[PDB]
């Protein structure tokens, strides 16, 4: 029962451990990233010590969803893994 919410590339992740460097840390979720769907281009943090997030763009909803839902509930970098979609809005050139 595909609910279908407005098109996604772009996946965001978050309850990431920031005690990995983004080299590393990036480099993990482009491997995982691949396995599933084809990457574009993998977004992180600052790796903050209270917020730690990053995001992964994929090729589209679809492969970010097998993407999503093939590690939805995966243990990473620890255990606790979240993944979820995110928005791609276009207004920043529509306006000019």
């Amino acid at each position: 029962t595909p609910p279908h919410t407005e098109p996604s590339q772009v996946v965001l992740i978050t309850n990431i451990n920031p005690e990995v460097p983004k080299e590393k840390l990036q480099a993990l979720l482009y491997a995982l990233a691949s396995s599933q769907g084809d990457i574009l281009d993998i977004v992180v943090d600052l790796s903050d010590d209270n917020s730690g997030k990053a995001y992964i763009v994929f090729a589209t909803q679809e492969s970010a969803q097998a993407f999503v839902e093939a590690f939805q509930g995966y243990p990473f970098q620890g255990n606790p893994l979240v993944i979820t979609f995110s928005e791609t809005p276009q207004s920043q050139v529509a306006e000019d």
